[PDB]
């Protein structure tokens, strides 16, 4: 038996991953309840991950795979769920700190995500191209006055991820984005049939909300 396609919700500790699920829901294998909001209207599953670094590997593995399917346990009888998209959630308020530490740890996680998918696109011992799996970079907590707006978030990540691929090539496959690219932009990931877009929103409090996110996603699965 099979289930609705699922969207991998990944991001660092404290982004609001666990928070967003409940909203989604309230409207290693994975143990999701196939209930109401995803079922009744959203026709896909939102799959939560752990935030800690020690645990990122399992999340990353799914991303290497040319045709990723997730094994889910509803609330015995195991299912498979076609991985069709990814939501990269981060705390946009914590990003604002002058020290620049949040951006660094966060851009590192984000790097491996896009590069994993990048390897997955190239990797073809099966001769056909692998299916497009878009990543949505969701800048959460837009209700806080101190939260960084989505357009800055977009720009800040590119500069760090570009900084990352630069510092590593100076290690004289691990190169994110195009090989001839002079400065990094998410738009150049289109060359590997992966769509990456930064979008702001919030789960609790007063602001943009989360439906724009889901609308992006549902428009893409
Ligand atoms: N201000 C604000 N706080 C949020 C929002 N979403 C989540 N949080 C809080 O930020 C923290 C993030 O925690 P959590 O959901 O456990 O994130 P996780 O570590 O990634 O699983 C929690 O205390 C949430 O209550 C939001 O939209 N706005
Ligand atoms: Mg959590």
């Amino acid at each position: 038996y099979t289930t609705l396609p699922s969207v991998l919700l990944i991001g660092p500790s404290g982004a609001g991953k666990t928070a967003l699920l409940t909203l989604f829901e309230r409207g290693t294998s994975y143990k999701v309840d196939l209930d109401a909001a995803g079922a009744t209207a959203r026709k896909f599953l939102l799959i939560d991950t752990p935030g800690h670094p020690k645990l990122r590997g399992t999340t990353l593995q799914h991303l290497l795979n040319p045709s990723p399917s997730l094994t889910i346990i509803p609330t015995s009888d195991p299912y498979k769920s076609k991985l069709k998209a990814v939501i990269f959630l981060l705390d946009a308020a914590a990003l604002a700190d002058s020290d620049g530490d949040y951006l660094s740890q966060t851009a590192s996680y984000l790097y491996d995500v896009l590069l994993s998918l990048q390897k997955r696109f190239h990797s073809r011992k099966n001769s056909r191209a692998p299916s497009s799996i878009p990543v949505l970079i969701a800048a959460n907590k837009q209700d806080l006055f101190t939260a960084v707006p989505a357009s800055l978030v977009k720009s800040r990540l590119e500069h760090e991820l570009g900084r990352i691929r630069k510092t590593r090539q100076k290690g004289l496959e691990g190169w994110l984005g195009a090989v001839g690219s002079k400065e990094f932009k998410f738009e150049e990931m289109m060359e590997f049939d992966m769509e990456v877009e930064v979008m702001g929103g919030n789960v609790i409090g007063d602001g943009p909300g989360a439906e724009r996110w889901w609308r992006w996603i549902g428009e893409r699965i």
